[PDB]
């Protein structure tokens, strides 16, 4: 029947010992000065419940039951500055605290691994109005586009999340998310005209006067208005955008 | 006196040992190969620095002082995609990648159980403007009401929190967060005009020109102007909300 | 050769052990009612993978390569109510559901210990607007200014993040982030005027008419118009702010 030495009352050890683990089946407390840790593993293999430290990605992770070797925790924010660069590259579930007084900087999304992967940025300084800031998504796409994307607004903090492939990169946690007039006096009496870009709304100002809705339809980059306009008439248009 | 068999030079083993735990009282280092795990507990009960796994919530989690049974690491997102579904129903501490180019979807937030109990979601397909997502908060209200809330914006991501009852659920991280014009030819000399719905602001036009902030008051969903107005008189009014 | 007690098979033990910690070469399970715990320290001296309790910040830490003591699983957000207090202060890392129904109360930072210490608020009543929270910086400067900030819009929620000393504390999760018409009747017929404060974009009307871009030029708090404007001349200015 028994296979193994048994201690009813236990026992006691004043060294450190070496054993190739075990099944705890009661209580793990300690006493002042006792330490812990995790095994530096790196392996895709796992179980739910096992648990370690990777010397890689510098993260205290734990295996979950649907996925695997998630972070520990769930998602985190990894507050580091960054020293300005022309370029720099960020890794995941780190978030960068931005300058770009010197002058505009860049950074390079990381390739993703896992959907969620999180990034994320802040313009720490409030210079991205007068020095923008540009995000490099790599091969992969930002939004569906593969092309860069500039930021222009003072104050700004953006959290990047990866959603799968076709849309890539896209915002999640975040903070901080043009006054067209054309003018001119009619050459001659005329029907139609076409705006320089399609305004979204438009007011129309004919003379000093502000015309009325019926007075014109608007299209694309374009308003028609019935009755057709006499020549010598201070037209404004406020593109709204 | 002693009570327990003592190694002073600790001592090794070399197959799986069964324990009724213990207190250490040094360092628990490990070799390669080693692995680590906790306990599958579900109870309520606890005490601070106890940490288990849990085979339900499938959460590392850890008894904390206030509290007990936080998840370990403090509050994180677990990112995962949804597939298209006209109901789904949404767990705490997930967020959810959503799709609506096929139509419109809903979602029903989960029975709070703690305040803080925090669910994301994110129009990572920018379709909400074309088809609308709606948000069931089940029997518990959302900020006051128990009825629904529809969302429109497209590119939008919300995290929903539990403040407790009488609010219920709230936004707190999130990204991504009404042209009326009433015109007429007045048939008489009229002294005041109704809005169809109340206007925080408002322009007024009286013919061509823009009438002055003296000429009428404002208030509820009527205008009142002295002098009274002419009739034949094309007066234009800009409802803004 | 050999120094201490080797157990081929391993053994057995019936009662909680005392060690002097030990080196795992192997797996470590457990069976129901098995207990786990961490060590309560509190020093700043640790290596990675090396992982504690805190009976101070009640907060399960890891030790991270870049930096040490670190909570595990990252940054997260610890969701408790407030009840409303004239002046309450705020410890990082926690998330505070504020009511301002009462009236106006106020909150005062922690003094920041490392870069990222992130704290957060949410008006969870939308009383904001009525009654504003204000948030003192304490010693440490919030966005390079050492005086406080007040807040002012019904349904606010904002995570604040230490950035280091200069800029001090900035905004980088949250969510939910001025008509002047200044009018007269030119006594006299006058070249310039200057408004109250100065607008970023304004539009004019000269008696009824909307006046063109190119009858004036705007600088600061002053506007010039080319042709100069005749007496008995009603003007509305519309300051945008």
């Amino acid at each position: 029947k028994p296979t193994q030495p048994l201690f009813p009352l236990g026992l006691e050890t004043s060294e450190s010992s070496n054993i190739k683990g075990f099944n705890n089946s009661g209580t793990i407390e300690h006493s002042p000065g006792a330490v812990m840790t995790f095994p530096e593993d790196t392996e895709v293999t796992g179980l739910p419940s096992s648990v370690r430290y990777n010397p890689d990605s510098d993260e205290f992770e734990g295996y979950y039951e649907n996925g695997g070797w998630l972070s520990l925790g769930g998602g985190g924010i990894r507050w580091e500055t960054l020293p300005h660069a022309p370029s720099s590259n960020l890794l995941e579930g780190r978030g960068y605290l931005i300058n770009n007084t010197t002058g505009t900087s860049t950074v390079v999304l990381p390739s993703p691994t896992r959907i969620g992967d999180s990034v994320t940025i802040c313009d720490a300084y409030g210079k991205f109005a007068t020095y923008p800031l540009t995000v490099s998504p790599s091969g992969n796409n930002l939004y569906g586009s593969t092309e860069d994307m500039a930021i222009t607004t003072d104050n700004v903090s953006a959290t990047f999340t990866w959603s799968g492939p076709e849309q890539g990169w896209v915002i999640t946690s975040g903070v901080g998310l043009s006054r067209e007039i054309f003018t001119q006096i009619l050459a001659s009496e005329t029907s139609a005209v076409t705006l320089n870009t399609p305004p979204t709304i438009v007011d129309v100002y004919a003379d000093g006067k502000r015309l009325a809705e019926s007075k014109y339809s608007l299209d694309g980059n374009v308003i028609t208005f019935s009755p057709s306009l006499p020549a010598s008439t201070e037209l404004q248009v406020i593109e709204y955008t």
